[PDB]
Order: structure tokens, then C-alpha cells, then sequence
């Protein structure tokens, strides 16, 4: 078994802890203040013929912890409906490049199933992913769209 530590950053509100509930767990409550009351959750699927154990750490919107130590693959977050939430996202990349390293990292629009109120242009975001050079997703955590997909492609490139 590959045991893989992956921490999920971005601003407040974002969708940090939702995304780690609804990929570990299935869920998406109509919580109102959404809170993982551990350290991580997990999931254990089979990538590429092997069993992989996937740890999701959560983290806070406090930009200078035991989340970062260690990580071994990255989720980057903003909003679809939440301007600064983009333009943090270069800075949270050089955080966790800095605190651990160049790992494998994921940009992720998610609420992309609110769209109409969307503050971000596509080319906006394609442009950002290019510039920093990282695999983009556009997902929606409300309707479990993308979310697999993200999760398991930072497995893969973890593996290879
Ligand atoms: N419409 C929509 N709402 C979403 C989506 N993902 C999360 N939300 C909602 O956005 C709000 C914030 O989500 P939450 O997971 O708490 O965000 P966070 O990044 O963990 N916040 P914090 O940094 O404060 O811990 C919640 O009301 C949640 O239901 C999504 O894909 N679509
Ligand atoms: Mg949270």
C-alpha cells in the first residue's frame, strides 16, 4: 500500500473542507459551519494497479503547521464566485513551494455550479494555470463534479 499525505489550501470559504468530506466521505451537508474534527480524512482506492491510501489534509483560510509538514501532493483552491480567492492563488502556491517543496499541486475553480455569479474569466484562470504550470480543474463539490478526477491525478503523478 502507498500511503499519500495531500493538503488542501486556499482562502476562506473556498470549499477546502467540503471538497475532503465529499471525496472521503460522500457527503455535502447543508452544514453551516463545516468543520473536519480531525487532522485528515482518507480514502483508500486502487490507481494504476495499486492500492493507494489517500490522507486529505485540511487546513485554515492564517497564512503564516502540522497540515503542510510533510505533504506530499497539493490541492490549490479559489471560487468561482470569490475575486480575491483567485488572485491568492500564486501566493499560496509559493507558500507551500516554500514550507515543502515543488510537489505534485492541482489548480481547482470550485462553485463552478455558480456560475452565473462567476467573477473570474476562463481565459483568467487558463492563463493563471499556464503561467504557473499546473493541471486545472474546474469543479463543483455541491455536485460531485471533478472532484474524483483531481484526487486522482495528483495520485498519479505522485506514483510516476
Ligand atoms: N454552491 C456551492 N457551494 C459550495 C461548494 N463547495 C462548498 N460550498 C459551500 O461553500 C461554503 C464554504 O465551504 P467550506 O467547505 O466550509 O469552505 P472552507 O474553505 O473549508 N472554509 P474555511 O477556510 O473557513 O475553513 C459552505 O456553505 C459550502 O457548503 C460548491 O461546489 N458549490
Ligand atoms: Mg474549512
Amino acid at each position: 500500500e502507498v500511503a499519500i499525505k495531500m493538503v488542501v489550501v486556499g482562502n476562506g470559504a473556498v470549499g477546502k473542507s467540503s471538497m475532503i468530506q465529499r471525496y472521503c466521505k460522500g457527503i455535502f451537508t447543508k452544514d453551516y459551519k463545516k468543520t473536519i474534527g480531525v487532522d485528515f480524512l482518507e480514502r483508500q482506492i486502487q490507481v494504476n494497479d495499486e492500492d493507494v491510501r489517500l490522507m486529505l489534509w485540511d487546513t485554515a483560510g492564517e497564512f503564516d503547521t502540522k497540515a503542510y509538514r510533510g505533504a506530499q501532493a497539493c490541492v490549490l483552491v479559489f471560487s468561482t464566485t470569490d475575486r480575491e480567492s483567485f488572485e491568492a492563488v500564486s501566493s499560496w502556491r509559493e507558500k507551500v513551494v516554500a514550507e515543502v517543496g515543488d510537489i505534485p499541486t492541482v489548480l481547482v475553480q470550485n462553485k463552478i455550479d455558480l456560475l452565473d455569479d462567476s467573477c473570474i474569466k476562463n481565459e483568467e484562470a487558463e492563463a493563471l494555470a499556464k503561467r504557473l504550470k499546473l493541471r486545472f480543474y474546474r469543479t463543483s463539490v455541491k455536485e460531485d463534479l471533478n472532484v474524483n478526477e483531481v484526487f486522482k491525478y495528483l495520485a498519479e503523478k505522485y506514483l510516476q
